[PDB]
């Protein structure tokens, strides 16, 4: 995906 996340940063 684009996301924003921390922590890992997934698809």
């Amino acid at each position: 995906x684009l996301l924003v996340t921390a922590g890992l940063v997934l698809a």
